[PDB]
Protein backbone atom coordinates (compact mmCIF):
# COMPACT_ATOMS: atom_id res chain seq x y z
CA UNK A 1 0.00 0.00 0.00
CA UNK A 2 1.07 3.49 -0.94
CA UNK A 3 1.28 6.34 1.68
CA UNK A 4 -0.73 4.21 4.20
CA UNK A 5 -0.86 6.82 7.02
CA UNK A 6 -2.89 5.57 10.04
CA UNK A 7 -4.26 7.21 13.15
CA UNK A 8 -3.88 10.80 12.04
CA UNK A 9 -6.38 13.54 13.01
CA UNK A 10 -7.49 15.64 10.01
CA UNK A 11 -7.22 19.35 10.88
CA UNK A 12 -7.93 20.88 7.44
CA UNK A 13 -8.59 19.41 4.00
CA UNK A 14 -4.83 19.07 3.45
CA UNK A 15 -3.18 18.99 6.98
CA UNK A 16 -3.17 15.84 9.24
CA UNK A 17 -1.43 15.39 12.61
CA UNK A 18 -0.30 12.45 14.82
CA UNK A 19 1.55 11.97 18.11
CA UNK A 20 4.40 9.85 16.70
CA UNK A 21 8.13 9.59 16.00
CA UNK A 22 8.68 10.60 12.35
CA UNK A 23 11.31 7.82 12.03
CA UNK A 24 8.78 5.12 13.06
CA UNK A 25 6.19 6.67 10.73
CA UNK A 26 8.60 6.61 7.78
CA UNK A 27 9.57 2.94 8.37
CA UNK A 28 5.93 1.87 8.48
CA UNK A 29 4.46 4.07 5.78
CA UNK A 30 7.49 4.45 3.34
CA UNK A 31 5.90 7.65 2.07
CA UNK A 32 6.76 9.11 -1.29
CA UNK A 33 8.46 12.05 0.57
CA UNK A 34 9.76 12.44 4.10
CA UNK A 35 10.80 15.94 5.17
CA UNK A 36 14.04 16.43 7.16
CA UNK A 37 14.37 19.43 9.50
CA UNK A 38 17.80 20.25 8.04
CA UNK A 39 20.48 22.93 8.49
CA UNK A 40 22.23 24.76 5.62
CA UNK A 41 25.25 22.38 5.48
CA UNK A 42 23.13 19.25 5.82
CA UNK A 43 25.04 18.14 8.96
CA UNK A 44 22.58 15.74 10.66
CA UNK A 45 24.10 15.98 14.15
CA UNK A 46 21.12 15.54 16.46
CA UNK A 47 17.38 15.91 16.88
CA UNK A 48 15.08 14.94 13.99
CA UNK A 49 17.85 15.07 11.37
CA UNK A 50 20.22 12.90 13.45
CA UNK A 51 17.43 10.37 14.03
CA UNK A 52 16.53 10.10 10.34
CA UNK A 53 20.23 9.78 9.37
CA UNK A 54 20.83 7.03 11.98
CA UNK A 55 17.82 5.11 10.64
CA UNK A 56 19.62 5.07 7.22
CA UNK A 57 22.86 3.77 8.89
CA UNK A 58 24.60 7.05 7.92
CA UNK A 59 23.82 6.73 4.14
CA UNK A 60 21.92 10.07 4.30
CA UNK A 61 24.96 11.92 5.73
CA UNK A 62 27.38 10.60 3.02
CA UNK A 63 24.93 11.57 0.26
CA UNK A 64 24.36 14.99 1.89
CA UNK A 65 28.13 15.71 2.07
CA UNK A 66 28.51 14.87 -1.66
CA UNK A 67 25.50 17.18 -2.51
CA UNK A 68 27.12 20.06 -0.51
CA UNK A 69 30.50 19.54 -2.17
CA UNK A 70 29.05 19.99 -5.66
CA UNK A 71 26.26 22.53 -4.95
CA UNK A 72 27.27 24.49 -1.85
CA UNK A 73 25.03 25.10 1.22
CA UNK A 74 21.33 25.71 1.17
CA UNK A 75 19.80 29.06 2.16
CA UNK A 76 17.57 29.38 5.27
CA UNK A 77 14.03 28.89 3.94
CA UNK A 78 15.32 26.67 1.07
CA UNK A 79 15.38 22.95 0.32
CA UNK A 80 16.83 20.20 -1.80
CA UNK A 81 15.50 16.72 -2.86
CA UNK A 82 17.77 13.74 -2.17
CA UNK A 83 17.23 9.98 -1.77
CA UNK A 84 14.79 8.69 0.85
CA UNK A 85 16.97 5.58 1.36
CA UNK A 86 15.01 2.97 3.37
CA UNK A 87 12.62 5.65 4.76
CA UNK A 88 10.85 7.04 1.70
CA UNK A 89 11.24 7.41 -2.10
CA UNK A 90 12.70 10.93 -1.55
CA UNK A 91 13.89 13.06 1.35
CA UNK A 92 13.04 16.75 1.10
CA UNK A 93 15.70 18.52 3.26
CA UNK A 94 14.08 21.82 4.39
CA UNK A 95 15.88 24.55 6.34
CA UNK A 96 13.52 26.39 8.75
CA UNK A 97 14.92 29.43 10.65
CA UNK A 98 16.70 28.74 13.91
CA UNK A 99 15.33 31.55 16.09
CA UNK A 100 17.63 30.54 18.93
CA UNK A 101 20.56 31.42 16.61
CA UNK A 102 19.07 34.79 15.45
CA UNK A 103 17.46 33.79 12.14
CA UNK A 104 14.23 35.58 11.01
CA UNK A 105 10.96 33.85 11.88
CA UNK A 106 9.45 35.24 8.65
CA UNK A 107 11.52 32.63 6.75
CA UNK A 108 9.24 29.90 8.21
CA UNK A 109 6.69 30.73 5.46
CA UNK A 110 9.38 30.22 2.74
CA UNK A 111 10.41 26.95 4.47
CA UNK A 112 6.83 25.50 4.33
CA UNK A 113 6.42 26.78 0.72
CA UNK A 114 8.92 24.05 -0.36
CA UNK A 115 6.29 21.43 0.58
CA UNK A 116 4.05 22.61 -2.26
CA UNK A 117 6.28 20.96 -4.90
CA UNK A 118 5.22 17.46 -3.63
CA UNK A 119 1.70 15.95 -3.61
CA UNK A 120 2.02 14.01 -0.32
CA UNK A 121 4.59 14.43 2.53
CA UNK A 122 5.39 13.08 5.98
CA UNK A 123 6.93 15.98 7.91
CA UNK A 124 8.00 17.30 11.33
CA UNK A 125 6.84 20.64 12.76
CA UNK A 126 9.42 23.02 11.25
CA UNK A 127 11.59 25.25 13.50
CA UNK A 128 10.11 23.72 16.72
CA UNK A 129 12.18 22.06 19.50
CA UNK A 130 15.68 23.47 19.82
CA UNK A 131 15.23 25.74 16.72
CA UNK A 132 13.15 27.92 19.12
CA UNK A 133 10.04 28.88 17.12
CA UNK A 134 6.71 28.84 18.97
CA UNK A 135 5.22 25.45 17.89
CA UNK A 136 1.65 26.83 17.83
CA UNK A 137 2.84 29.56 15.43
CA UNK A 138 4.65 26.90 13.26
CA UNK A 139 1.38 24.90 12.94
CA UNK A 140 -0.53 28.09 11.94
CA UNK A 141 2.09 28.86 9.24
CA UNK A 142 1.88 25.23 7.98
CA UNK A 143 -1.95 25.35 7.73
CA UNK A 144 -1.89 28.77 5.95
CA UNK A 145 0.96 27.93 3.55
CA UNK A 146 0.88 24.28 2.52
CA UNK A 147 -1.66 23.40 -0.17
CA UNK A 148 -0.57 19.79 -0.91
CA UNK A 149 -1.29 16.91 1.52
CA UNK A 150 0.92 17.01 4.64
CA UNK A 151 1.03 14.46 7.49
CA UNK A 152 2.68 16.01 10.54
CA UNK A 153 4.34 13.69 13.09
CA UNK A 154 4.94 15.35 16.46
CA UNK A 155 6.84 13.11 18.90
CA UNK A 156 5.42 14.47 22.20
CA UNK A 157 1.90 13.81 23.44
CA UNK A 158 1.91 16.97 25.62
CA UNK A 159 2.74 19.18 22.61
CA UNK A 160 0.36 17.23 20.33
CA UNK A 161 -2.51 17.94 22.75
CA UNK A 162 -1.62 21.66 23.00
CA UNK A 163 -1.44 21.95 19.17
CA UNK A 164 -4.83 20.27 18.57
CA UNK A 165 -6.52 22.34 21.34
CA UNK A 166 -5.04 25.56 19.85
CA UNK A 167 -6.24 24.63 16.31
CA UNK A 168 -9.74 23.79 17.51
CA UNK A 169 -10.32 27.03 19.47
C1 LIG B 1 8.96 19.49 18.97
C2 LIG B 1 9.54 18.08 19.03
C3 LIG B 1 8.61 17.12 19.81
C4 LIG B 1 9.85 17.52 17.62
N1 LIG B 1 10.47 16.21 17.75
C5 LIG B 1 10.26 15.18 16.89
N2 LIG B 1 9.19 15.20 16.06
C6 LIG B 1 8.95 14.10 15.32
N3 LIG B 1 9.61 12.94 15.28
C7 LIG B 1 10.69 12.95 16.09
N4 LIG B 1 11.59 11.92 16.27
C8 LIG B 1 12.54 12.32 17.19
C9 LIG B 1 13.63 11.41 17.61
C10 LIG B 1 14.76 11.92 18.34
C11 LIG B 1 15.75 11.09 18.74
C12 LIG B 1 15.72 9.68 18.44
O1 LIG B 1 16.62 8.88 18.73
N5 LIG B 1 14.60 9.24 17.74
C13 LIG B 1 14.51 7.82 17.42
C14 LIG B 1 13.61 10.08 17.31
C15 LIG B 1 12.29 13.62 17.58
C16 LIG B 1 11.09 14.03 16.89
C17 LIG B 1 10.73 18.43 16.78
C18 LIG B 1 10.22 19.09 15.67
C19 LIG B 1 11.03 19.90 14.89
C20 LIG B 1 12.37 20.12 15.18
C21 LIG B 1 12.88 19.44 16.30
C22 LIG B 1 12.07 18.63 17.10
S1 LIG B 1 14.57 19.54 16.75
O2 LIG B 1 15.19 18.32 16.34
O3 LIG B 1 14.64 19.88 18.17
C23 LIG B 1 15.20 20.89 15.83
C24 LIG B 1 14.68 20.82 14.39
C25 LIG B 1 13.18 21.10 14.34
Amino acid sequence: EVNSFSGYLKLTDNVYIKNADIVEEAKKVKPTVVVNAANVYLKHGGGVAGALNKATNNAMQVESDDYIATNGPLKVGGSCVLSGHNLAKHCLHVVGPNVNKGEDIQLLKSAYENFNQHEVLLAPLLSAGIFGADPIHSLRVCVDTVRTNVYLAVFDKNLYDKLVSSFLE
